[PDB]
């Protein structure tokens, strides 16, 4: 099967609203341009990341998207490494508030579709994209 | 946050009643028992299993129920390794029609709760799960 997705769901103890708004702001690097839709307001960016994972140095080029209604932020990945194994890779990540009305669940989802049967899934990404909101998640607090 | 959820989901070209009875029905071994509901008819096992992950020998106690009418299994690990990490690891196996209605979509999920912020979250039995059914997905065939 060539197509799937990859999900990684955390609790966090923090409003939605402002943890999407913290997230949506933020060996790496990027160079890049920002995106309006036509007040001149930022709606997105654009950028080509110099990154290295598991030791080995990759570049992308993303194009990010948010939805403030919906606390979705969109990465869509065109060109780079990764598209060596995938025709697709999208990453999105969603905060939304615990049912139990408090805190909050984030979800952070890559969305692929492999090349060949001989592809990896992108658990390497999986793991990358967790541990970074787990560090980011450690650096806040009431 | 000690509390998540990891998810793989593969699309398989199979119908989907089909392919949950294929998966209910099936180093490593295990011995158990099989659990009825009252009728006589088999309702679950419990099985303790002894298993290699990247290396290392294991075992664990699972329980597994199922319901047909949503084409779900689920695995309530008790004891074992990985309650040395975790207080909760649950394993729910769902498949659905595509909403193209002709394939399916397999979900593999695992809940999870840490013992501690050091545990790791289970990467590792999300790929062990992932391959498994990828492999088995690779033996059937129209
Ligand atoms: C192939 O997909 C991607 C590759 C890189 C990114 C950029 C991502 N954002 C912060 C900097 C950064 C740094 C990284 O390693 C140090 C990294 O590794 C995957 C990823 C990222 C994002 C991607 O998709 C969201
Ligand atoms: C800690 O959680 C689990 C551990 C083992 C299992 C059993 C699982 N089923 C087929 C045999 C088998 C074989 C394995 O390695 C050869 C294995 O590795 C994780 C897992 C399994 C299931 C588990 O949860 C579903």
């Amino acid at each position: 099967g060539l197509v799937g997705k990859l999900v990684t769901q955390l609790e966090v103890n923090c409003d939605a609203d402002i943890f999407y708004k913290i997230v949506k702001h933020h060996p790496h690097f990027f160079t890049g341009v920002q995106v309006t839709k036509g007040d001149g307001l930022v709606s997105g960016c654009i950028k080509e990341w110099n990154y290295v994972l598991e030791g080995k140095a990759m570049t992308a080029v993303e194009e990010t998207t948010h939805a403030d209604e919906t606390r979705t932020l969109t990465h869509h990945i065109t060109e780079g490494d990764a598209m060596k194994d995938y025709k697709k890779f999208d990453v999105i990540v969603e905060t939304n508030p615990k049912p139990n009305g408090h805190g909050s669940v984030v979800t952070y989802s890559i969305v692929y579709e492999k090349i060949n049967e001989d592809s990896p899934a992108p658990f390497d990404y999986l793991k990358f994209f967790h541990q970074n909101i787990v560090d980011m998640s450690a650096h806040i607090c009431s």
